[PDB]
RNA sequence: GGAGCGGUAGUUCAGUCGGUUAGAAUACCUGCCUGUCACGCAGGGGGUCGCGGGUUCGAGUCCCGUCCGUUCCGCCA
């Protein structure tokens, strides 16, 4: 029904008859003259209506925003006067010889003249997706997947699909379940990732695998989290972590080059320990120049238990955050920050306004000065390299609270005071993550996942000293976003079994839930390692949104709902009956 | 499970430490306009303040419950 896409018409088309299909982006009725900006995915084109073609003109008067129309006309260069230089089709327009209204559009539930509410935009996602800004992110995402596939294929990775109807197994995130019609009382679990299958594909002899696959984790959301999302899943055999990182880094450098014309350069590498030490984060945003400064060894003897406790406790920490120019923060702003760190568990937010270091105690306003002394403060100021007019904030607690509260404060302040170079691209690898994480109940949980190999330990060693063991795992982070992560896998049954034991998974549960894995490990399993990227997050970064919803055609709300279709919904009892389940009273 | 913010014509935004016909923009309808491109110009109708309950002489404004969006904490192979 079309011979050309509106948005592609140029002077080079002048004199041609074309038929266009699209929508009325805008309608300008000047009485005996009507301008119709016709839109389709390639852009907007001006369609002109003269009293010369009274019929076409008269009909064109019925045109309202978003009406779907077909127009046949002649392309003619517009008078040097009128030529619009802000339109790709500016130096031309189409003289309408024929107009057809494919479909009217009722009153729009979204007014293109306003920034509409996220709720209305999701409810009428199909209308929202008509906007170029939105549409463009999806087009770009398709270019990214296209670039990924060509690259991965060119690097010998095999695109192998894995099942969505899988087995429910402990650890990780919460699984979405699918009740089985065939097996009363049994359920499938949607996959959190294809982790176990890609490892098995490795044990199958495929040597490099990848897949752009949907993942499902029944967890609440955030601006960068959706319960169903897409990974660029990757697995290799007979390769080390650095080798995996090398090709994975190359992919990302390729994507940035081809998509943004930006060369990211070699990725800096940082250990988990250093990232936590310096930024109180395992996904540090290196665009923010501020760092944390440990000052516990300076506060061991202060009387102030708020500092003395964390300072003396090896599980404690006192990290100072030097805020350039922060001395000018108002009492309001400081109270706000105080409340902000409370979100992360901090019990308070001691600070030191640095007015004049030369003046010692008299050069600094600090509700905590009274607990310190000139020496301590001078030491703190030196180690933080504080300058006149700066502010020093303190995080004093168990290691986690300090990192969470101060790492978070660090980021917030950097944005608030514009200290963070927004333009810059900051990719990095975070490596040497711990194998395990305290579960708060006396146990240990997998930092990444149970199938992650320890960096340089034997099963016996890992079992003897698990809490400190370093995993051979790694995350790729860009501008403070975790965009991907992986690890070298355990290719030895004894080690897998040892890890399950450390995790508190008894033999029964091991056989029950990972028996097929333990068994598979008995048949010449090759060393293997992989990684997975968050396609959505990569796309957010590449299209400049801070919202994951913007890179997903039909995302879910924070209530895991599809406002466009009204999912989820009550079930038909006939269905629940054949699935042998019921909603509890 | 928790905290913050929003919820006002179709859409969107404002709405004074509570004052009684609810403001506008946009949209829509009508009329005029032969070079607009955010066209312009002029007139018209439109919401009863997400929902239920309550305080009060009076509630869009306050309180409670609750629903929706959103940000965050918890949570997150
Ligand atoms: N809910 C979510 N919404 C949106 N994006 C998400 C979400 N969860 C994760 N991501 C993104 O996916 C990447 C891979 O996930 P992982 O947990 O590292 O590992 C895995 O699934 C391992 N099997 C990979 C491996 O070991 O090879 C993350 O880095 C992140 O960008
Ligand atoms: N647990 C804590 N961690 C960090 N700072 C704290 C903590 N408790 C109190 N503070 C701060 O230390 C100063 C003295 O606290 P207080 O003696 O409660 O007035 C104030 O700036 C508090 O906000």
């Amino acid at each position: 029904m079309r011979t050309e896409y509106c948005g592609q018409l140029r002077l080079s088309h002048v004199g041609q008859q074309v038929t266009l299909c699209g929508w009325v982006n805008r309608r300008r009725d000047l009485g005996s003259l009507i301008f119709i900006d016709m839109r389709d995915r390639e852009g907007i084109v001006q369609v002109f209506f003269d009293p010369d073609r009274a019929d076409a003109l008269k009909l064109a008067s019925e045109l309202r925003n978003e009406f779907c129309i077909q127009v046949t006309g002649t392309v003619r260069a517009r008078d040097e006067k009128n030529i619009n230089r802000d339109m790709a089709t500016g130096e031309i327009e189409v003289l309408a010889s024929s107009l057809t209204i494919i479909n009217r559009a009722d009153v729009l539930p979204l007014d293109s003249n306003h920034v509409n509410t996220e709720e209305a935009r999701l409810k009428y996602r199909y209308l929202d997706l008509r906007r170029p800004e939105m549409a463009q992110r999806l087009k770009t995402r398709a270019k990214i997947t296209s670039l990924v596939r060509r690259f991965m294929d060119d690097h010998g990775f095999l695109d192998i699909e894995t099942p969505m109807l899988t087995k429910a197994t402990p650890e990780g995130a919460r699984d979405y379940l699918v009740p089985s019609r065939v097996h009363k009382g049994k359920f499938y679990a949607l996959p959190q990732s294809p982790q176990l299958f890609k490892q098995l594909l490795m044990m199958s002899g495929f040597d490099r695998y990848y897949q752009i696959v949907k993942c499902f984790r029944d967890e609440d959301l955030r601006a960068d989290r959706q319960p169903e999302f897409t990974q660029i899943d990757v697995e290799t055999s007979f390769m080390t972590a650095p080798q995996v990182r090398e090709v994975m880094e190359a992919l990302v450098r390729h994507l940035w080059l081809e998509v943004k014309g930006v060369d990211l350069g070699d990725f800096p590498v940082m250990t988990f320990a250093e990232a936590e030490r310096r930024y109180g984060s395992d996904k540090p945003d290196l665009r923010n120049p501020m760092e944390l400064t440990d000052v516990a060894d300076l506060l061991k003897s202060v009387e102030f238990a708020v500092f003395a406790g964390p300072a003396n406790d090896p599980k404690g920490r006192v990290a100072a955050l030097r805020v350039p120019g922060g001395a000018s923060l108002t009492r309001k702003q400081i109270d706000e920050y105080g409340n902000f760190v409370k979100i992360y568990g901090a019990k308070g937010l001691a600070y030191i306004k640095v007015n004049e270091r030369a003046k010692g105690l008299e050069g600094i306003n600090s509700p905590v000065a009274k607990f310190l002394n000139a020496e301590i403060i001078e030491d703190i100021l030196d180690r933080t390299a504080a300058q006149d007019g700066d502010m020093i904030f303190f995080g004093a607690d168990n290691k986690k609270i300090v990192a969470d509260a101060m790492g978070a404060l660090r980021l917030k302040v950097g944005k608030d005071l514009g200290l963070t170079d927004e333009s810059k691209w900051a990719p990095l690898w975070v490596i040497d993550f711990p194998m395990f994480e305290d579960d708060g109940e006396g146990g240990l949980t997998a930092m990444h996942h149970p199938f992650t190999s320890p960096k340089d330990m034997t099963a016996a060693e890992l079992k003897a000293a698990p809490e400190n063991a370093v995993a051979n795992a790694y995350d790729m982070v860009i501008n403070g976003y975790e965009v991907g992560g992986g690890s070298v896998r355990i290719h030895n049954g004894d080690m897998q079994q040892t890890v399950f034991g450390i995790l508190g998974i008894n033999e029964e549960e091991q056989r029950e839930k990972f028996g097929f894995l333990l068994d598979a490990l008995k048949y010449g399993t090759p060393p293997h390692a992989g990684l997975a990227f968050g396609l959505d997050r990569l796309t957010m970064l590449l299209t400049g949104t801070d919202n994951i919803r913007d890179v997903i055609a039909f995302p879910k709300t924070t209530a895991a709902a599809c406002l466009m279709t009204e999912a989820p919904s009550f079930a038909n009892p006939t269905a629940l009956a054949e699935l042998s389940i019921q909603v509890v009273k």
